[PDB]
């Protein structure tokens, strides 16, 4: 009975790692993540400059999960790139590298850097797809024009495989839309579904006041208000995109969420606000517990019950 | 100290109502509604021809809320307009009719007839944006000119004060836009945020399988899930349509989420999942919550807070 996966050349020994975002944004949290259980781990998405973000306080989280308006604080693709290159053990665990650029040309201008790095010494890149472009435009993935348009200059600048982290849908079009799209690109082999949903408003009843700063309130929620939309958007893109891995990202907090990820499709199974609130000694949990219900049903691998929920009728 | 409020017209002795969906598509749940202390109630959404709506199960709560797939049964708009024309009794509270056709003239024709009964007896119209066109294109709400259409025709053809109810939206730019829209209309003088969270999946851990047999286990969401989206798209609308009302409706299982509703500038309070769960009682509850929270504040009246929750600096 095991957690071992094997997928883009790489090997695995669970199907854990942290979100992008969540304790990957220094060389601090880089090696905790790396000294932890997780299988993997992936670095902060990153821009071509080095931002501080947004005004404080900027991340809340509660007993359902949070709402978070960072504005993008990362040290640069310069740090990243470094700590691909130099710094980061691969015989503990693989790495991706997510970068996030505020345009389609910063976009090109980091991926093609990476590439060399890429190639030699394997780490994996994740293209983040909810950037906001211009400001009064929609984030990029929910403006097909643009997402076609970031996917063939990155496509183009990389000549390798990398993966794309997508916002969730809430409309059947929007699903078929989108995974045709991402089915032209041959290269994106892996698809993280979801980042946050977008734009929620948390409100505390005794102060009268929300709870973060920017954007009069406004920010991305993760965590147990989202579990049902990261299913459906994993099991969306695992059955239009035969050809992709899809990774799993949405209110994970258990065993149970990671195996539910699991037979919607998940491949890897990504964890924000729940490392965010206990740490990384979660993921040995996580394991335990994903173990835990496979011995009940008789499971001895991942790929016994990937992609495997049942329909009615 | 009471809950009492007047708009569009009619008075109201609480800000409380069913969501449609719930409680409303029988003379049975209508009566039973009216007999509630909910301030007004609103019938179920129909279409011209009464429909079966779609195989069991379609509809599932659990702790954290609800999922849904229910495919629009209703006993169709000759039913609900000889309700609001011939049975129901305006002395106990207003009554809403949403309409939710699946066509521009579909709608057309109902809200004609309508007309006449409005003008009449004073059920207000809720015209449901949330309903798809046509099989491949989004619906209609996130259709901006498909909304422009229907909004168009509509007004041309009822030519009274009406409303409109919205799925949510999850990022700024559609706000903006969907709003933008709205404003075009000058009889649409409601506006409810929001409907359900479009296309979740519920999956069952112990029989792995989805729970709902509609559309391989995929349905809006509503209950706990959606409350910070629902609040967080009342206020943008509140915000971006000063001459307009907004009704909130998503997540409401107690006076305090009632509350946040309000002071995210809701002028009626709908309640959907949690009513489908706890019965017509929970109007009572949700009255003294309200009262009592307000009592412990000082607030005299909704007026006072309404709209008025702050933001940080
Ligand atoms: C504080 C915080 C920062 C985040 N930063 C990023 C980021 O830089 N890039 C990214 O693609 N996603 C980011 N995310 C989104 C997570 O990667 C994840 O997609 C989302 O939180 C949902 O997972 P959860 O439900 O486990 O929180 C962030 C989330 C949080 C809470
Ligand atoms: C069983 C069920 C049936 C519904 N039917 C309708 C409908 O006919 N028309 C409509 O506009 N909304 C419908 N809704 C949506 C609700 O009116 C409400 O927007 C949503 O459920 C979110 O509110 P809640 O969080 O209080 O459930 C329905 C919801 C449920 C759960
Ligand atoms: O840094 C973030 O706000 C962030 N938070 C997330 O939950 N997911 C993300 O992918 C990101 C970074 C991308 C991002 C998002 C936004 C947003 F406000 F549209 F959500 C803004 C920005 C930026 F660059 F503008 F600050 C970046
Ligand atoms: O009766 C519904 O399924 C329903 N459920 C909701 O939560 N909100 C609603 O507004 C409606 C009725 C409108 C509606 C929605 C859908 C959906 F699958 F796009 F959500 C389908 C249909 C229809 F007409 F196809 F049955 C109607």
């Amino acid at each position: 009975m095991c957690l071992k996966l094997n997928l883009l050349d790489h090997v695995f020994a669970n199907p854990f790692m942290n979100a992008a975002g969540v304790l990957c944004s220094t060389e601090e949290d880089l090696r905790c993540m790396t000294a932890s259980s997780s299988g993997a781990l992936v670095s902060k998405s990153c821009t071509s400059a080095p931002r501080d973000g947004n005004p404080e306080p900027r991340y809340m989280a509660f007993p359902l999960g949070s709402i978070n308006s960072m504005g993008l604080p990362n040290l640069g693709f310069d740090f990243y790139l470094k700590y691909a290159s130099d710094l980061h053990d691969y015989s503990k665990k693989p790495l991706f590298l997510s970068i996030s650029g505020l345009s389609v040309e910063e976009n090109v201008a980091m991926v093609r850097r990476l590439a060399p790095v890429a190639q030699e010494k394997g780490v994996l890149l994740e293209l983040n797809l909810s950037c906001p472009n211009v400001p009064g435009k929609p984030q990029v993935a929910y403006d097909f024009e643009a997402m076609r348009t970031y996917l063939q200059q990155v496509s183009l600048a990389y000549g390798l495989p990398f993966g794309v982290k997508m916002p969730p849908y809430f409309d059947i079009a929007h699903f078929d839309t989108a995974a045709a799209v991402l089915n032209e690109f041959p290269l994106v082999k892996f698809v993280t579904c979801v980042n946050s949903v977008g734009n929620g408003l948390v409100i505390d009843a005794e102060s009268e006041s929300v709870v973060i700063k920017p954007k009069q309130g406004f920010g991305g929620l993760g965590g147990k208000y989202i579990l049902p939309t990261a299913l459906a958007n994993v099991n969306a893109f695992y059955r239009r995109c035969p050809d992709k891995l899809v990774f799993g990202c949405g209110g994970v907090y258990s065993g149970e969420d990671a195996f539910l990820h699991i037979l919607a499709g998940a491949s890897m199974v990504q964890v924000g606000t729940a490392l965010q609130e206990e740490g990384p000694g979660i993921f040995t949990r996580l394991e335990d517990e994903l173990l835990e219900i496979m011995a009940r049903k008789g499971y001895r691998t991942l790929e016994e019950f990937r992609g495997r929920v049942k329909t009615i009728e």
